[PDB]
């Protein structure tokens, strides 16, 4: 049974709704981004129209093997008509290819679905500036004031400086970065750039990255592990056992590992500053957890919503408990009373 918050009223449209079989009345299925909780259910046998970004379309075709005739890519920042309804895709500042969707309903209502997003003041000068939005379907992942983290720029500065220092001190150190989905590519690309290396990875991860329209990508990544001193591994292998095992396979080329686990928020944000972050260490292996978020902080979310001034908000994350739902509704009312809308 498809839940109400994945349906767009007054249309034949759903958003991120592929795990419910054939949804009654759905003439077009929108996909905001290529993360498994959102695409769950799509495969080579899907036979309905899918609307998405070009990058998402590349991943559907090459990784899930969806047939080309059912993939409908749309350009960003461009008014398009889909099954008689005007829509616009906007950059979500999430992972590559991720979008927000603006729907202009036949009755005059305007709906924004954020998909997953990291709110930014730059969104205040998109096509959102032009008109009123009545309903907002909101990525509420971190909708509580305890959720603080630094800018992406500050986290990358920390990672670059940390990696460059370690490898300049010991030229026989290897850098490893964890991954389990698309997103957060800047972490490993920025470290490899400062070290003058390509990023080495499996054939499967190389395939994924080749779908993302990143400029000059062939100059930045490789499947030749022996040529690279920055390696990507599955996130599950970023632990002392898994890294010890990987070091053995490198044939005495290296005598130290510096590893990075880009998490979302963790409780150590409530205590510590980014500059003060320290690794976990056992012998010649050190592991850094770095708070690189592709979701809005509480303050970023609050600013976006108080700017947009929607008439109704529908959360799309943390919807499963009465405590979470009550907490979110209390913040939405606070924000409106403070701003005066
Ligand atoms: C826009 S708001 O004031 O924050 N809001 C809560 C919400 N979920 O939109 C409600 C206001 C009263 C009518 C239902 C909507
Ligand atoms: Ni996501």
């Amino acid at each position: 049974t498809c839940p109400f918050y994945k349906k767009i009223p007054g249309t034949g449209f759903t958003v991120d709704a592929f795990q419910y079989g054939v949804v009654e009345g759905c003439t077009a299925y929108f996909l905001t981004h290529f993360h498994s909780d959102h695409y769950a259910g799509l495969s080579k046998h899907f036979t309905f129209p899918v609307y998405c970004s070009e990058i998402t379309g590349n991943l559907l075709k090459n990784k899930l093997h969806v047939q080309e005739q059912y993939i409908h890519p749309l350009p960003l920042d461009t008014e398009c008509i889909v099954n008689g309804v005007k829509v616009v895709l906007l950059d979500a500042n999430h992972c590559p290819g991720a979008v927000m969707i603006l729907f202009y309903l036949p009755n005059g209502t305007v709906i924004l679905h954020t998909g997953d997003f990291r709110a930014d003041p730059s969104m205040e000068r998109s096509l959102l500036a032009d008109q009123k939005v009545h309903m907002l379907y909101l990525d509420t992942t971190y909708c509580s004031p305890e959720y603080t983290f630094p800018s992406q720029q500050e986290v990358i500065r920390f990672a670059i400086n940390t990696a460059f220092e370690a490898v300049t001190l010991n030229p026989h150190a290897l850098v490893v970065c964890g991954t389990y989905s698309i997103g957060k590519e800047k972490v490993f690309l920025a470290i490899a750039d400062v070290l003058g290396s390509k990023v080495g990875m499996s054939q499967e991860k190389y395939k994924t990255l080749q779908c993302l329209n990143i400029p000059e990508i062939n100059s930045l990544i490789t499947t030749d592990m022996c040529s690279s001193l920055v390696h990507l591994l599955p996130m599950m292998q970023i632990n002392f056992k898994g890294l010890q095992s990987h070091l053995k396979k490198c044939g005495g080329k290296y005598n130290q590992i510096l590893a990075f686990r880009p998490t979302g928020w963790t409780h150590s944000n409530k205590f510590t500053r980014i500059a003060d972050v320290i690794p976990q260490t056992k012998g010649n292996i050190s592991i850094y957890g770095i708070p690189y978020s592709e979701h809005s902080s509480y303050l970023e979310m609050k600013r976006f919503v108080q700017w947009l001034k929607p008439q109704k908000i529908i959360p799309t994350v943390n919807v499963g408990t009465w405590k979470s739902r009550s907490t979110m509704e209390k913040y939405f009312r606070e924000w409106k009373l403070e701003a005066g809308y």
